[PDB]
């Protein structure tokens, strides 16, 4: 009672199993009794889960270690990255090491940097445990860490052996954390899926409650949207810029109300609102379609009004080509919106 | 005259230029009017060779700018890695850039992992300014940088747009230098190519005269050698290329941090795997011979250091190795033009190779 999807990479090739109690299936991992594994994960997540994957790895008969990084963004290092560098290396481990990635976006971030970088390359395994990391880290090989004067510009590309979802996990994760999710998981319904759009009007309510077979479902709609937009981009270069709805009017919320404040899904949801306003201002996409944006956006419990005290010239601040439904199910990247669509789409949302 | 060698690796395929004179031509680089473009290079370098490729910048009308790292190897650490990205943050460059490696190994493996990293990978061009770079770091996709626990454990395969090799550099590289970087020259020679290693002993001379023909051929040579054996061993035999290494490192734990210049100690390190491979029968008396006198010939240390012992060694290449006895693993030569990896080669055996060249 699982799916299961394969990213299309050649010899990169790997599985996502999604589905409820996976922790248990030891199968799913893919490792001999005579492979090293490493466990890094931060000091909220160990305590929860990292038994589950350490018992898994028992039955197998694999030799384990524990890492343990502190909790937060602020971490998400090069510092960081060192510490997981030491640690591989006063254990003298060798490049058959196997390394698992047990948490959200900044381990997953984090750690896959670690595992691309170490000695130029080791195998890794992911464990998302947020909603937001199992529906966009699942895909793409994105890995990076921060730098004092920018954000995610250090990094690889580089693809996991697999990647374990257990739906489970998501029962501890906080209500807002579950929530910023949603908005990428809407996303995807609304750049690309019209039938997965409808699916998600209805589901919602089983989707908070935590029905599995909804999570399950979504999930791994989810990993196979961005597995076939990417898959893409490699023939054509521009499809994958599409995953970047709502990020312009969203990343200039963040960036003026302080990071950390607001989460990175509660900001995608209102941009994602102001880019189907402007799309409707630029007559892509008519009023009824917008009304269905907002209207699940608000379902799932998002912000979906401008804020208060932001200005259009916050917004311009942090702003100065923008990624616009055509519909509910397509999109694409428009090029030449004149500001003051842009101001009114961002005034009008005032109302919403 | 001009070598071009293209290294095949699919939508990853790029060439490698070799000449005299190269720093004149703005086309071997492939760049664009107003890209933006920086060059990494060193203190030392920047002075000699800077301004020659800021002149091709400028005639092709790229906006650039110079990073100059400071020289050394005790510099070739994730910090100074990260002054490679501050630096490229700092201009807020796109994944449009490109970063130029201008200097010696050194820079080569440091920017190349820069450049592998930054907004998870942007071009580079590598100009190898020393003859070990253009020779070893020309072809592979190694990048690195050191940790304090071990040398080059922090990198990634990341394969460059292009390699322009001009060989007129070589003139103001220190003689010392230059040596080392022969050690490797004739190391391909003794371990893939019989020809070669003909060659190398007939023109070693005009080599040392920088003779362009001789340069560009020599290392156009190189590069071609280790392009197969490095697209052979994805289908193991690349690992042949550490000819030396094991009694190489020791050579330079023992003398210190850049005592003893790694060529040179890869050298005398040559030499004593000649040795033990003679007395294990795998190469012949004239054999050793041929390759003593050519690494002699091309100036280079080829003997025991005086200072250091038997045990000197086994503490380096066993104790510290968790290597026990019986279980020395070395690469050895089974002629002039091929070899093998050999275990279990007697201490008795290395002992008395390691006592035999204190005198060669
Ligand atoms: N690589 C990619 O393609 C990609 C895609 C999207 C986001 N990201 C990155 O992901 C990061 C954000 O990820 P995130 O949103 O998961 O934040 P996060 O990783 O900080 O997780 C949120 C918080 O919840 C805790 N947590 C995680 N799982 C839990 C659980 N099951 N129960 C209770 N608490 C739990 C964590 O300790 C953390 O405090 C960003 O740095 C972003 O850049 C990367
Ligand atoms: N990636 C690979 O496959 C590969 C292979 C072999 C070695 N390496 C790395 O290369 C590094 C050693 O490289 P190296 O031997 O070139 O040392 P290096 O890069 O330190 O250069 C030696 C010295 O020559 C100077 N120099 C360079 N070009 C010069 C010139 N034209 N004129 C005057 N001075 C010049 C440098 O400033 C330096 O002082 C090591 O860290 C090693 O790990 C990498
Ligand atoms: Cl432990
Ligand atoms: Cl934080
Ligand atoms: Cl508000
Ligand atoms: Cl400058
Ligand atoms: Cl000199
Ligand atoms: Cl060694
Ligand atoms: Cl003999
Ligand atoms: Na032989």
């Amino acid at each position: 009672t699982m799916e299961r999807i394969t990213v299309n990479l050649g010899e990169r090739s790997y599985p996502i199993s999604i589905g409820a109690g996976l922790f248990a299936n030891p199968a799913l991992l893919s490792l001999s009794a005579k492979q090293k594994v490493v466990i890094v994960t931060n000091h909220t997540v160990a305590p929860l889960y990292a038994p589950a994957i350490i018992s898994l790895l028992d039955h197998i008969g694999c030799q384990h270690a524990l890492l343990e990084l502190p909790d937060g963004e602020q971490y998400k290092t090069l510092e960081t990255f060192n510490t997981v560098m030491s640690f591989l290396l006063e254990h003298n481990y060798s490049r058959d090491v196997v390394v698992i990635a047990l948490g959200g976006g900044v381990i997953g971030d984090l750690v896959g940097f670690a595992a691309a970088c170490y000695q130029r390359g080791v195998d890794f395994i992911q464990i998302p445990t947020t909603l937001l990391s199992q529906v966009d880290s699942s895909v793409g090989g994105k890995t990076a860490v921060n730098h004092p004067l920018g954000k995610n510009m250090i990094g690889a590309f580089y693809q996991p052996k697999a990647v374990v979802i257990d739906t489970d996990c998501l029962t501890t994760l906080p209500a807002r954390e579950f929530a910023a999710g949603m908005a990428e998981v809407i996303k995807y319904g609304i750049i690309y899926d019209s039938a997965f759009f409808d699916w998600l009007e209805a589901q919602m309510e089983a989707l908070y409650a935590l029905d599995e077979q909804a999570l399950t479902y979504a999930i791994a709609r989810c990993c196979q949207i961005k597995a076939e937009v990417v898959a893409q981009d490699e023939k054509e270069s521009g499809i994958r810029a599409l995953l970047n709805l709502g990020h312009t009017f969203g990343h200039a919320i963040e960036a003026h109300m302080g990071y950390g404040n607001w989460l990175h899904g509660e900001a995608v949801s209102a941009g994602t609102v102001m880019a189907a306003k402007t799309a409707q201002l630029q007559g892509l996409i008519d009023a009824s379609q917008f009304e269905r944006i907002l209207a699940i956006l608000k379902k799932a419990h998002l912000p979906v009004r401008t804020p208060e005290n932001m200005t259009f010239a916050d917004f311009m601040q942090h702003m100065m080509r923008l990624v616009l439904p055509t519909s509910i199910g397509t999109s694409a990247v428009v090029k030449g919106v004149p500001e003051a669509v842009i101001a009114q789409a961002i005034e009008y949302c005032r109302t919403v």
